[PDB]
């Protein structure tokens, strides 16, 4: 593929490089991550119509490669994906994540701040 610095996610939002998302990969729930590229097919490829994003996940050492539909925007998918029960490097991921993102969705630090006990 070819790389550009933004894409349209299947939800019909702006994922940008240095974006906030959720990513999904097999064996984890829903985990949020920090976009570094994106890479769309081109007609000459096996697959043109394939396009991905290499993210970097929060409270994690590890880097990825994520088809787009298996991420999506943090703050509007953060409700939804955000699990209330799990402790651990996920809690501290969501808590680096959350202050990450609080410039432009303070609502989301704001939910976090509520919720916490």
């Amino acid at each position: 593929g070819q790389s550009v610095s933004e894409c349209i996610t299947e939800d019909g939002r702006t994922v940008a490089v240095g974006d906030i998302v959720w990513g999904k990969i097999h064996g984890f729930p829903w985990w949020p991550a920090r976009v570094l590229d994106i890479s769309l097919g081109q007609k000459e490829d096996g697959e043109p119509s394939w396009r991905e994003a290499k993210v970097s996940w929060f409270g994690s050492p590890t880097t990825s490669f994520l088809s787009i539909s298996k991420l999506s925007p943090f703050s509007e998918f953060f409700k939804l994906r955000f699990n209330r029960k799990k402790k651990g490097m996920y809690r501290k991921a969501i808590t680096e994540a959350a202050n990450a993102a609080r410039h432009v969705a303070p609502e989301i630090r704001e939910l976090l701040t509520q919720f916490e006990t």
